[PDB]
């Protein structure tokens, strides 16, 4: 109800990272989710003020 | 603690729709809530870019 029908702001609830979407799948006495995420890749440090 | 004392961004937690407020009511061996919501009514389709 939280991940599939909306977007979740709870950290590390609908995937590791920043949550985007989700899809449910059926299973033999279970359910399987396919969480989508968003992970920064390349870092370049600077000087701030 | 979440619905009554504030506003919830969790989907389908304090009612079905966009949650606004809540009110608690007592009952024998239980509690009863009155969730207020906000639901769109009339649609109209357009063209977007
Ligand atoms: C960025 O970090 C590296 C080591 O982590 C350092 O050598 C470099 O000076 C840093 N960049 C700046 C602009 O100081
Ligand atoms: C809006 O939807 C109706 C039926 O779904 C369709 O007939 C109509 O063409 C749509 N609006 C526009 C501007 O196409």
């Amino acid at each position: 109800s939280e991940c599939v029908l909306g977007q979740s702001k709870r950290v590390d609830f609908c995937g590791k990272g920043y949550h985007l979407m989700s899809f449910p799948q059926s299973a033999p006495h279970g359910v399987v989710f396919l969480h989508v995420t968003y992970v920064p890749a390349q870092e370049k440090n600077f000087t701030t003020a």
